[PDB]
């Protein structure tokens, strides 16, 4: 097979019947559906073009320099930036403060709860790998469980592969006019094993492996719901499993979210056996995400200096110094949390809070009582990174 060629998907005609009656008549009389059958890739090789190798290489240059930055706050921020962007791809959205409240346990905004869930699902899936530990099917199921646990009427089977026939697009009530039909459920176990073997290889360039592992995951589409968010989480798991990263996540979903149809497009093209758009999308996305994350690392470091110009003189060991010290790792803190977390009298801690509030370091996220506080510059860097990455995707 040529350069950037890949074994293409085949089709097969399966019987299909509506389990839940509704839709139009055409949905109800439909008796047959054409499923796509992805290749088995665990043993496949891919030779790819030079211009693409350079692009992958330039992405890895940035990914490597990002991962070698020695910093408080950075790792958590990047993880959350990726999760927020990955959720935005499935139109699960909320404001910065909605999300900050949800990170602290707030539950009134179900979108922000899901955004926090996708954050857990990525954090736990990456935690499981290259402690010489391979990518395991257990971590994928646990990540899906973490994401879909509190989901309404969708999290009924959180943590289990689908047992029914799904499809993407077309009719709401049948696979009529679907743009893609994943393989039948009785083949998902055979396919995930093949993928998990493929995702554990060490004889492929890391970005190519990540990129094809994602596309293949999306082609299998093993879950009833959530395949975008868990499938994208697998990208950074492969990065971490190969040592391509070690201490931080690459937030490429912020680049993907900026050109969504092109991303979905690379999945269609993968299925037809062309690797070039998938890998170019992955190389450009990773390059932009890592480059801007590096600038975010500088800016995060400039922030404490910014904070204390604002707050004025601070005594070298007061509460105000103790507090100002911890905020970079922990930018979302309640008054009772801070008082707990600082060795100092609980009412001189409550003074440092008021001082940081009055100087503009802290902003209130709750009225409540046990007021929850957010480091504004940290919360706004979270948001500025995402805009800068979307901007730099041309
Ligand atoms: N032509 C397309 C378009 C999207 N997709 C993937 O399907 C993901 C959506 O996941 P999903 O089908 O589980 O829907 P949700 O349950 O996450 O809302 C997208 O984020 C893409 O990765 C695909 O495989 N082929």
């Amino acid at each position: 097979r040529p350069s950037d060629a890949w074994p293409r998907h085949s089709a097969e005609r399966r019987p299909w019947a509506q389990t839940q009656r509704g839709g139009t008549r055409a949905d109800r009389t439909l008796r047959s559906v054409t499923v796509s059958l992805p290749p088995y890739i665990a043993k496949v090789d891919a030779n790819i073009d030079a211009d693409i190798a350079v692009k992958l290489e330039d992405a890895m240059s940035e990914i490597s320099r990002l991962d070698s930055t020695h910093l408080a706050g950075l790792s958590t921020l990047l993880l959350r930036t990726e999760s927020v962007a990955s959720s935005k791809i499935e139109r699960v959205e909320a404001s910065v403060d909605d999300y900050a409240r949800a990170l602290h346990g707030g539950r009134g905004n179900s979108s922000a709860v899901s955004m926090v869930a996708a954050t857990t699902a990525l954090k736990e899936m990456i935690a499981s790998v290259n402690r010489d530990a391979p990518i395991q099917m257990t971590a994928i199921l646990r990540a899906h469980e973490a994401l879909m646990r509190e989901d309404p009427t969708e999290g009924q089977h959180a943590g289990q592969v689908r047992t029914v026939q799904n499809w993407i697009g077309g009719s709401d009530y049948s696979p009529r006019n679907a743009l893609y039909v994943p393989p039948p459920p009785d083949t998902v176990h055979a396919y995930m094993d093949d993928l998990i073997e493929f995702a554990n290889r060490t004889d492929i360039p890391v970005l190519i492996q990540a990129a094809i592992a994602h596309a293949q995951f999306e082609s299998i589409h093993p879950f009833t719901d959530g395949n975008g968010r868990i499938g994208r989480a697998l990208i950074n798991t492969v990065l971490r499993r190969r040592g391509a990263t070690t201490r931080l996540v690459v937030p490429l979903a912020s680049a993907l979210v900026a050109h969504r149809e092109r991303y979905f497009g690379a999945l269609n093209t993968y299925r037809a056996g062309d690797l070039r758009p998938l890998i170019v999308t992955f190389a450009n996305s990773s390059r932009t995400a890592a480059a801007e994350s590096r600038i975010t690392a500088e800016r995060l470091a400039e922030i404490p200096v910014e904070w204390r110009n604002m707050v004025g003189p601070i005594r070298r060991h007061s509460a105000t110094d103790k507090l100002l010290l911890l905020l970079p790792s922990t930018p979302i803190v309640s008054s009772d949390d801070v008082a707990s977390l600082i060795d100092a009298p609980r009412s001189s801690v409550f003074a440092a809070i008021k001082r940081l509030h009055d100087t503009g370091v802290l902003r209130p996220l709750t009225n409540r009582r046990d007021q929850v506080w957010g480091a504004s510059l940290v919360l706004d860097e979270l948001d500025d990174l995402g805009h800068r990455i979307e901007r730099a995707s041309a």
